């Protein structure tokens, strides 16, 4: 029992639990006992909840950021359903007490003993909240279903979780002793170092001596700072290159331990390959050691030599720069420091990058004022997650401040939270145990935060971190790693499927291969694994029996297969796909798709539904990933094919995309597809300037049935081959329901742009803030300030918004002038 748990998680992170203790590491055993514990602690607080908290966990509700309607409500233990003629403004509980009325007279004879159960799905209704605040049902009111419910009591809810359980005194400058090394290069040899507090030197970087090709150095490297004045967060950066500039391999590493304790006395560094200094860098050396370049070096004694606790740290014009500043500047914000604590707290930022963190005078003065430092808001608690910020009681702050983040924020900002987690300098760090504590109350924040680390677990400079983070939230949650283990299972399955069609596409038809893909998928193992499993793109969607004959694979390079389900319970919201890729990247793709999603939710808060289609995607694995079929679409170059003896026949190519329309919405139908088909249009045509999407073409711009407009392969964005606003003809022809005058359309798409992007700039800080902080995932293109530039441009951010709205007028009617 506790031996195959062990050997089930080794499986699940795809990384054996025996290879931790074999680095015989006390980080590694300290980390995994004191996590272990802490998520155990978690799950036992977990299985004494009541039965209406194990529904906000298992299955949190999905809410919006009158009018009548028909909803089907049936019980768990029978066929048997009655359809009610109810309101968007009731609350589930009125629906509860007329399905209860409802069985009392039909079965010849209290609602607060019930859930309401999405049919063939992970998500529920309760709660005080009006029918129409529920993201299921309002995918039925815009889609034209009736929404299915079951009606599950308190005792099957127990069920579910019962059966779901388990110093001062050192005045001497710092100094090294650079010994030898052992590399491959083809010339001399100099090791560069350079001593880190972030993103900013310490002190200059001292040079070695130009030793030959053939490398010994023996050379003792002093640095202009004192031992008394090192950070917490010291960190001892090196890079090795060649010159007659040529570099080979960087390594980085911290002064202090995991315990507080100056580090003594020999290191040798396995260096990490390079592409000067690289101060961001993993400080843990290369896991091929057979393969890698090692660096030896002397810690220098000072006799143990801890760094000092917080009870010895704690004893020990201005309005208009507030809205890069001057050395004199600086110095007016640091002598101000106390007014700045009281007046402006919220300017903590710019207080924390002008104090000298190469005088532990000035940090201590610094940190006097941040533990009785009131709470930031979310915005700006998660600007100081940032490497600019690397001090450990500036973290522990910004915790303490993130803290108030919803389960709805947290989920929106995971993938930028998980990616903090390449900075950290200790496994034990308050992220962590934030994001682990956060998982194991939460499900679905447990489940992407599982996928998130497992899919770069390939990944050698995040592998021991991830996989250590993972095995201690499955100690948490015992039924979850099984639940994650099925997820897996179907993955490994279509790994081998994908691998076969690219193969056979090689070599015979379409028709061949996919006869064949169905044989392969109808056998046992296949039938099993890729069958009953939730979906890793959202654990509320479930998998049920997979539609052999509705599943084939794309044309494209990679062969991405299709996936289709159906559930006899679900009706026909349990018919889902989804669409499985390997062989390319998916990350950006997925950062390009979260930050649209998080346009539509900025938008929908303030009232504006530009009908946006912000389908799933997922990285899973190396090059691999799932991106979610929406059913009952079509790219703009399919149908602009313009094929015979079909009801989108065209006299001329422009009419395709509107005969296309008139074909799927006929009669009276048709002008709400008009308006989908604008509204989406406007949001896309916003997200794509602000974002810098590039390289739009007929076959990555997709349109479904209901006339809603939508990209598809985010392969490049920020401007990465400065983007001009997009306006195609072929689309403003639709707007204007195939007209070629009609302005009263016109002007009211573009009052769609323009209040899309005025809503977007004023929240232009928290996708500055996000965007910074995903520099830490390695995305070729979002790699420097000239990538975040973009950003500042495309939203107009130091202009004013009159400004701004101008600029952007500009950039509209150069747009239209440029269509044909
Ligand atoms: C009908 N239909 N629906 C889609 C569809 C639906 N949802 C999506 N999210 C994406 C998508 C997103 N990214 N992506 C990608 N990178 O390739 C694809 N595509 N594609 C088709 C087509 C197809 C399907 C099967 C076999 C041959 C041709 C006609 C192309």
């Amino acid at each position: 029992v506790k031996k195959l748990i062990n050997s089930q998680i080794s499986l699940l992170i795809g990384k054996g639990l025996h290879e931790f203790d074999s680095l015989r590491d006390p980080e590694v055993n300290d980390f995994r006992t004191k996590m272990r514990q802490f998520c155990e602690e978690a799950a036992a607080h977990r299985q004494q909840l009541g039965w209406v908290e194990w529904l906000q966990y298992s299955f949190p509700l999905q809410l919006e950021p009158n009018r009548a309607l028909l909803v089907n409500v049936k019980f768990e233990g029978s066929e048997e359903s009655f359809t009610f003629q109810v309101s968007t403004k009731d609350m589930p509980l009125a629906l509860m007490a007329c399905a209860l009325r409802k069985k009392a007279t039909v079965f010849r004879q209290q609602p607060e003993e019930y859930a309401l159960q999405v049919n063939g799905r992970h998500e529920y209704l309760y709660g005080n909240y009006p029918l129409c605040h529920f993201q299921y049902i309002c995918s039925c009111l815009h889609s034209g279903l009736t929404p299915h419910l079951t009606m599950v009591h308190s005792s099957s809810i127990l069920a579910m979780r019962d059966e779901q359980s388990n110093l001062w005194s050192l005045e001497q400058p710092f100094s090294i002793e650079l010994i030898e090394g052992r590399k491959v290069n083809a010339m001399k040899l100099v090791v560069q170092a350079g001593l880190f507090h972030g993103n900013e030197m310490l002190c200059k970087t001292v040079s070695s001596s130009e030793v030959n090709v053939c490398p010994v150095w023996k050379q003792r490297l002093e640095f202009d700072i004192s031992v008394c004045d090192l950070p917490r967060m010291a960190r001892l950066c090196f890079a090795l290159y060649a010159v007659v500039d040529c570099p080979i391999a960087w390594a980085n590493l911290m002064l202090f331990d995991y315990k507080d304790q100056l580090k003594t006395g020999e290191r040798c560094l396995y260096m990490w390959p390079s592409v000067l200094l690289n101060p961001a860098g993993t400080v843990r050396g290369n896991p091929n050691t057979e393969s890698a370049a090692a660096l030896v070096i002397y810690l220098p004694e000072v006799a143990p030599v801890y760094f000092p606790a917080l009870e010895k740290i704690l004893e020990l014009l201005r309005e208009i720069l507030e809205r890069e500043l001057y050395e004199h500047e600086k110095d007016l914000v640091w002598k101000m420091r106390h007014e700045v604590q009281e007046h402006f707290p919220e300017a903590l930022a710019r207080l924390l990058l002008v104090t000298k963190w190469n005088k532990h005078e000035d940090v201590a003065q610094m940190l006097y004022l941040l533990c009785s430092w009131p709470e930031l808001p979310v915005l700006s608690a998660l600007e100081l997650l940032d490497f600019s910020f690397p001090d450990c009681y500036v973290g522990s702050f910004a915790i303490k401040s993130l803290r108030k983040l919803t389960d709805d924020e947290l989920f929106q900002y995971l993938l930028q939270l998980v990616q903090v987690l390449k900075y950290e300098s200790y496994l034990d760090c308050e992220l962590t145990k934030f994001l682990l504590g956060r998982a194991l109350a939460n499900r679905k924040i447990g489940h992407f935060l599982f996928w998130h680390l497992r899919s770069e677990m390939h990944v050698p400079s995040v592998a021991l971190r991830f996989g250590l983070i993972m095995e201690a939230y499955c100690r948490g949650s015992t039924h979850h790693m099984k639940v994650l283990m099925k997820q897996g299972e179907a993955l490994s399955k279509l790994k081998a499927l994908n691998d076969f069609v690219k193969v056979s596409s090689q070599k015979t038809t379409k028709p061949q291969t996919k006869e064949m893909m169905h044989m392969c998928m109808r056998q046992e193992t296949y039938m099993e694994a890729l069958s009953h499993l939730q979906s890793p793109l959202d654990p509320s969607t479930l998998l049920e029996e997979v539609c052999v004959e509705q599943c084939t694979f794309m044309d494209s390079k990679m062969k991405p297969l299709w996936i289709m389900y159906s559930s006899e319970e679900a009706g026909s919201a349990g018919n889902v796909g989804i669409i499985f890729k390997n062989g390319d990247d998916l990350r950006q793709d997925m950062l390009t798709l979260q930050m649209i999603q998080l346009m539509d939710v900025l938008w929908k808060q303030e009232g504006l539904d530009l009908r946006m289609t912000p389908y799933g995607c997922l990285p899973t694995g190396d090059r691999t990933g799932l991106i979610e079929v929406v059913l009952h679409s079509d790219t703009i170059a399919n149908i602009q094919l313009n094929k015979s003896n079909m009801a989108a026949t065209a006299a001329f190519n422009k009419d395709a995309l509107l005969n296309w329309l008139k074909s799927k919405n006929p009669g009276e139908a048709l002008d709400r597809a008009i308006e989908e088909f604008t509204l989406s249009c406007a949001g896309y045509c916003v997200a794509t300037y602000v974002l810098g999407i590039g390289d739009r073409h007929s076959d990555n711009i997709m349109i479904r049935e209901s006339g809603q407009l939508f990209h598809i392969d985010f392969g490049h964005f920020l401007g990465n081959f400065r983007v001009p606003f997009i306006l195609t003809y072929d689309f403003v022809h639709v707007i204007q329901q195939g007209k070629t005058n009609n302005s009263e359309k016109f002007e009211r798409f573009r009052g769609y742009c323009e209040r899309a992007y005025t809503i977007l700039r004023r929240h232009g800080l928290l996708f500055l803030h996000l965007f910074a902080l995903m520099r830490a995932a390695g995305l070729p293109e979002l790699s420097c300030s000239k990538d975040i530039q973009y950003l500042k441009d495309s939203l107009a951010l130091g202009k004013t918004e009159e400004e701004a709205l101008k600029h952007f007028r500009v950039k509209f009617n150069e747009a239209l002038r440029e269509s044909w």
